[PDB]
């Protein structure tokens, strides 16, 4: 639904470019617009990848859920120009929201059986993570830290699907990357449980970056099969 | 029509780059072309209006009526360079007359419903408006600060057919900024009524700014509708 | 008769094409030959019509009527780019006289039977409504603003016949669109009669616009018949 | 013969690609392969002329025998580029030939009454008057002259048959376009005769200018007849 | 041909830049150099407007001619820097040929309709003027003053067409900057006139004079037709 | 096989924009995957060859086995930027097993009759040569030169056949193109040559180079034959 | 590989900076870095060179090599500063090296048939000279006296590769440069044989600079040729 694609994708430059005009001049209501206008986008947005999770039309969620974390990272920028603890929580909960998104997303491909779609979506999640890391050190909150912890190692149990789903393709493009992602994830793991100093995130730290060593071994005979 | 598009936008380049050959030298001969080369833009500008009007290709006009306002703003630093009184006339017709081809505009897209086209065409007429406030400022006049006048709250009419149209579409996006012009205009119907002060335009004033702060409450809801 | 369908046809793309090299150089015998190709295409797609209107093939008709607004769409430019109030008034005929050649094509399919065929050729009327304000605004006359309201109005009537035949064969499909075009011409009366000023139009655009909200409620009982 | 036709028509891309290669480059034997591809092209390209004038094919020939004109071009450049005056004279006879061709093809088509198909070919003859005049121009040469001369003029008179052609059918669409082409021929005779200063040049200038402006009675009429 | 257009292009910056190492220095071998590069930059450019004007690409030409003409402001200075007499008569025939080069491109356009290209041509030719009058004041000559006063005078012939020109297209934008050329010209058949006192000069310099000012008598009605 | 072609298509472009993720960051995590990802399409790729080697498809292998070679340009860049003496072996492997599927795709086209095909893919031979002898320069081995220098004059008998397939044809286009790449090969052998100082690499250059001078001679008839 | 060259291309600026800082201070540990970050330039460079070699990007090249050069400016400076004889024979190495990372450039463009890029890649050369010889005259051996011998020699049999791959295209551009050269490299000859009075220096010196004596007369036709 190209219809839909470009119009949810124009608004994204609008708001975007009224950001730059706020920045400028510094009018909360250049800036109550934007609240107005991609906190509309997250309506329409969704419902592409609704009707797109129809049909079986994976690449269009791929570049859709992209663009509803542009928004978060809008809605971000808002919330710290202004400081309304309001849209730390207005973004917050799109942000989180994106987690199901891209959940929803994943089980997709694998009735598709097209893999490359998850992993550049998955990354979209890690983001969100470090997004929300951002958002937790200006509140100092443990709620948020918890929201992060919950999303990234829930997405870290992801790629084994993703790893699983390779290994019945046996393709190793998708194979090595996934690996990689979780070591993307444990420097995440590592800072927050550097700052709140709870050993269940450590605990939580060392069994993911534990279990990229070992999820490693699986593709090392990838590598080993086709090359 | 992009062929008339390109050549009618040429002409501006080639026009405004003979305006600094003149800054640099004074030569009248450059600017009696000025008044040749700009005031046939208008002829031909005008006819990318009448056969864009046909099709329902709005886009265009929006990109083509803002260049007639360019023309305006080039005929002014004419008769200011130049201080023919024939020039300011000439200049006042040609801006007077981009008000009907905006109002000329605004209806199309009502049977379009595309309103975004609007908006920033709305606010081309309100520069006019400011556009003569400097013309009026010079010649001293009351007439071309009536024709100001007229201009600017019958455009001021014209953000309710806009708010009309938003709320129609449900719209945010337009809704919030046609409140915001009207502060926007605000500023004028101050400024020639702090100079005239002819009461009537502080009542015109008085009226246009109260309604915005009633036309808000409209859009109030709709702020809580979609979001 | 395919052969005259595609001949006629053709000659569109050349004289269109032809108005391109117009548009770039600005030759009055480009121009020439557009007011001799379009204006004998009149004479042989009314003909197309006629043989088709002989052996009830409707189907035909659709695709022929349309191609003369076409033509007034060109012959429309032509007015503009020119200026010659003939070329105006060579239009004019042309498009009033497409009022009697859809006129001419609804009641055809009423022996026929086939409802569709209409609703598509009713809308070319409207838009040649939309064409003569495009250019009783030029001329400014009330001649043509007559010629267009007799013209609507007349068009208006034609949805009963329309709504009628439906309900012969209940289909819903032409039926709520039916509705809709009337409020599609509300748009026209409004517009007119906000210019003119004539109560006349007002009272014409009021009982318009009052007969499809009465006209609707034969509908809300076929929304309920098929589904 | 489509297979014949894009197998020709391939080879000017090739060999018009192979042109650029040598501006890059300055290679003959990039330039010596021009003159074996495009050279050989004439030899399949009159083939397709000749059993498409057997079935009476007409708009295949129109293709073709224009893009004999492109190898014309093509080996213009060569000899501009090299400076060959063989390859002057290659271009040269591969260039009269053309006119051969042309006048092969417009007596077709009143055999088979399609007139549109001439005035696009013989629109070809007209350039080659103009591509030899570039030769002439290089050369300095009063033959080439001579030989622009005497196809111009002969191919001035082809439009006699074509404005007999169409007074036929009655048909406007080639009928001013051939009286326009008598008018894009005088700026070509004028040229020739403004700087070799033959009088009979200036005769026959006068004569062939002089005729399109009688010629065009013919077509006044016309313009009266259907429209 | 762009490729061409930049290796011609280049050429100039390189040599242009092998002049500013030879003002440092002083060194001969840096500049016969440049009477061989820029040289041979004549060769390369004249096939550009060459191809060019087969194809009927006229803006090529006026950035190539333009170039030629930069070439003789390099080949002057290095005749004025070293002394040469030849140098002054080599970069004469490369100027003087300049003149053929622009009238060669004039009568192009009149196929091709487009104007605006031949004004920048003609002011090139007019630098021409200005540049062998350096010349001649130089060697204190008077065929060069000849050469300079056939050029100019013919030139002046040129706007007439130019003139001639617009006024069929009606286009005032090349038409009053065209009578401002004569004037231009003037400055210099009086300065020629001044110089060496033969009123031949003075006779051509009257009439030419004299001309702009009936001509613009042709440009006051436009200025009054389009505006 | 146009799933296949796109598939295999797409993972250069995926892999070739790793290669730039590597450039600006160094990660051999991003490298091990192109040794996996380009690796893998020699697999792929091989397979396209074979199923189109069937049908007697012959343009779908020379838009394949090209794309082997970008993937030995891109395993190139990969063991330079590494510096693994394996992936030079890996690179060498996959190279060298280029040239078998080059000549396997060079006689089918005799079956087919399709000259044109051969010579680009020829071509493809020829840098293989130029991609080794970079190889064997950062080595310094001979084992290497020895594989170019058979590959090579191998490619070099090759043209024979395709010299002797066009003479069947009459066909220039590749007669005399597959002259020139003898001397482009004699670079080569001169190069390898120049450096190790073989008399034989010596003997195998002269034969080589006086091959084509002798092999022009059967060119120079058909530059004469057909033209 | 733009990517490379910025990042390469950056180290200069650091390390240049750099020792500015250590000009001002004295401190070795900001030299220890020079010899760190200058030193791992050369890594990284050469294989902008390679990777570029492949794909035939010659100007990449003469813009990477060039930096090169710069680094042993930078190596030089250090070793006077400090007075390492190590620093010395670091920098002796890598400019040694430099000798073969130029001639490893030279006959990749006849390969392409771009020779421009050739004469300022070889002046880089002759620097070295110069270069080697500031380092000669510092430690007084006679071993670097050679190695400056044999490098420039040859060094100067490249130039008849230039002038040979210039008379293919005729081009005389780098054609008079490259006589110059070696009188550019005379000087050296001169100097070098000024010093250690080794009769076969003056040898190798009068058979070079007899030789652009007698090689000057291959230009002096060229000269004649295009002009």
């Amino acid at each position: 639904a190209e219809e839909l694609l470009k119009r949810v994708e124009k608004l994204v430059k609008e708001a975007e470019e009224l950001l730059r005009q706020a920045m400028k001049k510094g009018s909360e209501e250049l800036l109550e617009v934007a609240l107005v206008v991609a906190q509309m986008a997250a309506r329409e947005a969704k419902k592409v990848l609704t009707m797109a999770e129809v049909e079986g039309d994976p690449e269009v969620a791929l570049r859709a859920v992209e663009l509803v974390v542009r928004v978060a990272e809008l809605l971000l920028r808002i919330a710290l120009v202004s400081g309304s603890e309001e849209a730390l929580e207005r973004a917050l909960r799109v942000a989180e929201e994106a987690a199901r998104l891209a959940k929803r997303v994943l089980e997709l491909a694998e009735s598709q059986g097209d893999p490359e779609v998850a992993l550049r979506a998955v990354e979209l999640v890690v983001r969100v993570a470090e997004l929300l890391l951002l958002i937790a050190k200006v509140s100092g909150s443990e709620e948020a830290l918890e929201r992060a912890l919950r999303v990234a190692e829930e997405a870290a149990r992801l790629a084994k699907r993703v790893l699983e789903l390779a290994e019945k393709q046996g393709d190793p493009a998708v194979a090595i990357l996934a690996v990689m992602l979780v070591k993307r994830v444990a420097e995440l793991l590592e800072n927050i449980a550097r700052e709140s100093g709870s050993e269940e995130a450590k605990e939580r730290a060392e069994r993911v970056r534990e279990e990229a060593r070992e999820l490693q071994e699986r593709v090392k005979e990838l590598k080993e099969r086709a090359g």
